[PDB]
RNA sequence: GCAUGGUUGUCGUCAGCUCGUGUCGUGAGAUGUUGGGUUAAGUCCCGCAACGAGCGCAACCCUUGAUUUUAGUUGCCAGCAU
């Protein structure tokens, strides 16, 4: 439900170079401009409404969703969207095997939640010097790496992601398990391996942002 | 002692040897254990299709080098006479 020119002011049309782009987007490219490839804005606001569609009844159970950040300009622009959904995001780097191998995540995100319940109550000046600084250490790491999706309890119903691109593990893992995938592409990316495909510039901020909105915006009430 | 249990040497106190789940390959297999610095050491951190774990490395043990308290005999003799 987004009009055409709020992804204009937002940037969205932009495309990749020309010399590196992938021949199956050739039905979302309209008139190639100067070194650049510009996108279908009406094909886009076809897409978004779409996706907007479909994102609702996987929630509407009050189920799980999983987003992925792993580019570098989507990295704060997905945890400040995730916070008020209510639901899992990963930023970072993504470990390998989140999805796949789920049991040894979970058994290490245990050993999280009990270093975080062993200094609220319990007593640490007790352990030497070298223990307390390395578990602090060890904590700060693991973190940083599993951060949200520490509440999170069973497989999920549905994924986003910005570059399916650079998240290869992420959407070949997803596939692997059956579980379906809505994430924008470049137009570089591959479009058969996405469901939901919603052509869109990713190396703005403005333009994942106009469109995380709309994601998040689009969960808050679908719960209820 | 080429049918064995037990015990021992050697590579060598060298730093390696594997596993569970996951993933790639039709298959034997592969990653984790490779890449950068670093150290006596797969010791440490960073990076990464891997996440962890086990036996070794290191630490816990004995001795030498300084010092406080209690203890003064058969030990020591500064300050006391023989
Ligand atoms: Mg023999
Ligand atoms: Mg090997
Ligand atoms: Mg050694
Ligand atoms: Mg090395
Ligand atoms: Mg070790």
């Amino acid at each position: 439900v987004i009009s055409m020119k709020q992804l204009l002011e937002a940037g969205v049309h932009f495309g990749h170079q020309t010399r590196r782009w992938n021949p199956k987007m050739k039905k979302y490219i309209f008139t190639e401009r100067n070194g650049i490839y510009i996108i279908d804005l009406q094909k886009t606001v076809k897409k978004v409404d779409e996706a907007f569609n479909f994102m609702r009844e996987v929630a509407s159970d009050n189920g799980t969703i999983l987003f992925v950040g792993t580019k570098k300009q989507a990295q704060e622009s997905v945890r400040d969207e995730a916070i008020r959904s209510g639901q899992y995001f990963v930023n970072h780097r993504w470990l390998g095997g989140t999805l796949t191998n789920f049991e040894t995540i979970q058994k290490r995100i245990q050993h999280l939640k009990k270093i975080e319940k062993m200094e609220a109550d319990g007593t640490f000046e007790v352990l030497p010097k070298k223990e307390v600084v390395l578990l602090k250490k060890e904590q700060e790491k693991l973190e940083r790496f599993l951060g949200g999706i520490k509440d999170m309890k069973g497989l999920p119903d549905a994924l986003f992601i910005v570059d399916p691109r650079k998240e290869r593990i992420a959407v070949a893992e997803a596939r692997k398990l059956h579980i379906p995938i809505i994430g924008i592409v470049d137009t570089n990316c591959d479009p058969d391996e996405i469901d939901y495909v919603i052509p869109a510039n990713d190396d703005a901020i403005r333009a994942v942002k106009l469109l995380t909105a709309k994601m998040a915006d689009a969960i808050i009430e679908v719960n209820q």
